[PDB]
């Protein structure tokens, strides 16, 4: 009967047997010394295939997401390819949100389309379109939610009925959410990915990505293409990841609280013409978010009235958050998602509108972010 | 006419245009502040896309090569899975070596044959075997020299007039005998894949894998699914792949010499068979390598007269050499092929002699390595 | 007017001007090229004088502290040493606390006396029994509070006031505390004192020290120290500990609620005598702690009724707690300080009630450590 | 009877009892798990007392100079710090050499003497000078060979005896030369003193210190410095260090056959006037460096003809070594001690000659060292 903040902090992370030593040591190391041939310690035997820093966070993972298997690999972007490899082959179909980040997008439609496999980008907070979506060939439904960078909600208990009925996988990019706010595998979806990069590392100083799943059999199938592809985290990003989630709760409370004070500023400010976030009420799918999120999460979008010429202004103009790519820091970050990351979805059915901004609140003072939001929108 | 040791510690490592820093900083960071949307300091964007000690590390390979564009990633292994997703799609056809490692087997003949990828193992120490296997589909043909683990040799310039004269790609892996002592890319090489795991890291200490191109155009497409697949070498484990790098030369003078020593010492011994180092004058393709290579590298592997059993014995009884899997490092290590690297070859073409052990011969004081040798094999 | 949140991430920590990089890179460098002889590049000469990864700690903890420099140590114990060897010479007396750091007290007493400083220890919770104590030698009057591990209270502008009628200067070991609790140098302070190796750090995970400074002069003469003794963090450590100060203020929070929580559960328990914690009503120097710090923190003492043994049987069977020295991490810990961290105090006016037992209440699940408690203080 | 390049990769080292990986961990902890009160793991506490990794970087140090305990620490001149401490108070007195480290001068003359510590300055290369030199009070002989800069040389065996007659300590600076190349305790000195930051870490990126001693009290007493002030190396530079010294025997012969080289070059170049050099035969001691050293080393100094403004110039018209501060990495570094590392010297008797140039001759191809040698010096 752990608690969250307990299991951040402990799972995987029992103290050194030999040493006592209370945080993992980094087994920066390649290779393990055999006793006979195949005489494994400890069962290891090359750090690709496993290494003792990337196991604590591979178990600390699962923990954190109640899944049977955690693998971490070396950017997000590598948790999802490596995922996409092990459940496709040529001739299949993936339905993927009509809202998502623009390296999933690409990763689908410019390698994945490349060697046979078919997509739609489907609408994934009106379940009647994702199930009118499923085809013969369907072996997944991949699912952003809230979605990067409107904010969109999805049902994943809903969309998990929907897959299990066509035989497909219902996958969940918990990204934006962290496990703190919402556990989908306990909603029935079968596979969680993670961008550590963004909450979890949680310090804007490490890329990794990481899989979480429900069935032992399906993480021996991703474990052999995490060996075998090769893109693992190494032991020094797996370790700083670890260090970063054992402050995910109180970093997520501290982005919840600013992001609510956040919107109450945005809200009504002349210069903005609609503000996205999940716990709005009027928002599309709050009561989807209050059923199945623990809280609304640090990312807030808005759109300008003055349009794209206004949205660029604001963007350069803050001097507390930060312009940049990425999200998920301590630091607060600001972007225009139309020419910076959501610039490889121009021309598609995910291109997002130009007057949009994307703000990931961070930790800082409230009222610094608050009154650098306000003289950056001041025309 | 900077000569390799040089290039080795100051390409791509020029002192810090800020501070002087003599060496390349960790940039353990996610992302870069932009000066105004689209405003790039340096080129910097997010961490996935380019990284300066990653930078560093690839303008430093690009230049022990001699190739145009340096690409760094997770490992050996997600070095070679990027280069396949980029040069070929459902349909193609690879010719592979009929020894190499293990992993290069299984990425092949158990990931990309179920993506459609057909292949032949053929003995890429006799040309006209090579000339003969290619196909209408032929995309490229997949070169080790010396190979993992009977370092058997084959003619790069040979094979590479081979490889063109099909409209298909050279790829060496030049992981054993390192840019120090094999320039495949001066021989018409079109990729040189790298494990920097062994050789160029050096210190059995990080996990981390390269291609090096001759050609921009190929460089932008590789580099392209070194953003979009994401398996990319982190900053920390690129700077110490970067470190072990500055002494390349001086290691492998010293792997080159002890291997020399060892070899005379199993050479006539009663208990071995056979004695396999491209430097024997009756190796199989020993012109070739002198041809090629600086000097024949640091690894030995031979055969057992008393079989599988001798063989084991051997590897369990050595007190300086370390039984482990990989290879290249500082440290000497042992192993058995049949049982340990090379267990996903049984069955195949790749198949291992039962009756061998391989040695990577470290910089240890050779008298150590020698007597260490002498008494494990006496029976 | 920033917020002291905003000042943890940003102070000393602005992007990387050449490309931009939001986190302070990690400059693993010894020395810097010079453009001409003593034509240095942005003030870096060699790295024992200054490193700019030190130099963002440096600038970082004189921001949170209000002081105008900051220094960076190996230790808590190294920035204690460097200090008293830069304020003190043979023949000077030194004021410390009755109750206090093992180490502060063996470095004094063990050290420093057979170098020629003579001491006394003092109750400073009693402003008219230090006043008292001035000597015409006495150079320093050194604080803790609260004090290690009894949790006593000092009024520092009451011991500034005295310290500088005396021409003496204010020393204040503010590690318990942390600068988001106490702020010494407003309060009259002339030095601070950290180990960063408790909650500055926050993961258990980096052992440093600081010092900070009201008077340039001062911040001076200690740097010559710094530089000419050379007790240096080293820049990955002063990284890392950069790194924790991000969240100090969340952690913070959590642990004094969590502190809160414990002592409600320890307060009245059948078992325990006395329950040591700064915000009860009743605890000495209460109101004088209200007056000093933000809230209370996260250490807790407690006196067991059945003694030494019933102590030692409780720091045994805590399975959430972990049985160590130190403190200020995210991870609880519990430990005797009769034999574990003050048996260097036994003896002296310094020796800890052999019926104590110290808590670093941690950020885990409130509930786990309450429970975790009430079980190990069951006969 | 196992030799020293096996020492330097094995001593302190063996595989991880647990997981058997090959390299040392980092362990980078604070605080050790203990089962019950004092029941210690390992044998481990506190990181500043001891830690794993640390410990492996100095017993392997012992084992390379033969001593019974090897000390780690934050720097070179934190060892020197606790060394002087350790063995020195008030009313004593030091003979240190008439040419050394700027930084050992300083400590001595600018610390200690406040601390009343006396000292004279002696030339250690005439033995009859330093037996005269010997006061009631001097506890320790300060010995520098080859010194810094002008790389006199002192005959360790014949001060070791002086020493010892009086009841003094002879401590000998062993930075210059390594272990490699002189193994001081083998010929009577009771303390050898390294910065790490030079030969040792071997590549410009970790300041560190060490001392190694053959009387295990003397080491009890400098433990408990460390322990006391801590000023230790931290877990992750303690690691770079020992990665550093698994190449130090090949890095070694590769500076000094480089050091050849470049003095070849200089010796007799019209602008030369003078080279200093422990392998030339006229060089003053060349037959004591013979006697005690296994070869003479990376550094090269030499005076200028046209006086300081022409050694000014060639500080600034290298474009390989590089002008810097420090000495004894793979990249060949250049300076002006008059105004760089020995201005700290200027108005004593240890001031440098101020037309004098010092090299660290580094591992990069020798054709470009001397090209480059000889252009700068092109007037
Ligand atoms: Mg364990
Ligand atoms: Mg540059
Ligand atoms: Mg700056
Ligand atoms: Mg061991």
């Amino acid at each position: 009967y752990e608690g969250f903040e307990t299991l951040a902090i402990h799972a995987g992370q029992e103290a050194d047997a030999e040493t006592g030593a209370v945080v993992v040591p980094i087994y920066q190391t390649s290779t393990y010394r055999q006793d006979g041939v195949g005489g494994l310690r400890g069962g290891y035997e090359y750090s690709r295939t496993a290494n003792p820093t990337r196991t604590a966070l591979e178990e600390c993972l699962a923990a954190l997401e109640g899944g049977v298997r955690g693998l971490a690999f070396a950017s997000g972007m590598a948790a999802e390819d490596t995922l996409l490899r092990t459940i496709a082959r040529p001739g299949d179909h993936l339905i993927i949100p009509n809202d998502a980040y623009g390296g999933t997008f690409r990763l689908v439609s410019k390698v994945f389309e490349r060697w046979g496999v078919s997509w739609d980008a489907v609408d994934l907070s009106n379940p009647e379109a994702v199930r009118t979506a499923i085809r013969p060939e369907t072996v997944a439904i991949w699912v952003e939610t809230p979605t990067n960078p409107l904010l969109n909600i999805a049902d994943i208990a809903a969309l998990a009925d929907i897959a299990h009925a066509a035989d497909a996988l219902l996958v969940v990019d918990n990204t934006f959410a962290s496990p703190y706010l919402q556990r989908p595998l306990s909603l029935g979806a079968d596979v969680v990915v993670h961008s550590t990069t963004k909450y979890l590392g949680g310090h804007s100083d490490v890329v990794g990505g990481a899989l979480v799943v429900a069935d032992a059999e399906l993480g021996e199938r991703l474990a052999f293409h995490q060996n075998s592809m090769g893109a693992v985290a190494g032991p020094f990003d797996a370790w700083l990841t670890l260090r970063g989630i054992k402050t995910l709760g109180v970093r997520m409370d501290r982005h919840c609280a600013n992001a609510e004070r956040v919107v109450e500023a945005l809200v009504g400010h002349p210069e903005v013409a609609e503000v996205l976030y999940p716990g709005l009420p009027d928002h599309p799918g709050h009561k989807v978010a209050v059923d199945q999120m623990r809280a609304f999460g640090g990312m807030v979008s808005f759109r300008m009235r003055g349009g794209e010429e206004a949205a660029l202004r604001v963007c350069a103009k803050t001097k507390v958050f930060t312009l940049a790519e990425s999200l998920g820091g301590v630091e607060s970050l600001i972007e225009h998602p139309g020419k910076m990351t959501h610039a490889s979805t121009a021309g598609s059915l995910l291109e997002v509108p130009s007057d949009l901004v994307r703000l990931s609140v961070g930790i800082e003072t409230v009222d610094d972010l608050v009154n650098d939001l306000l003289q950056a929108l001041e025309p």
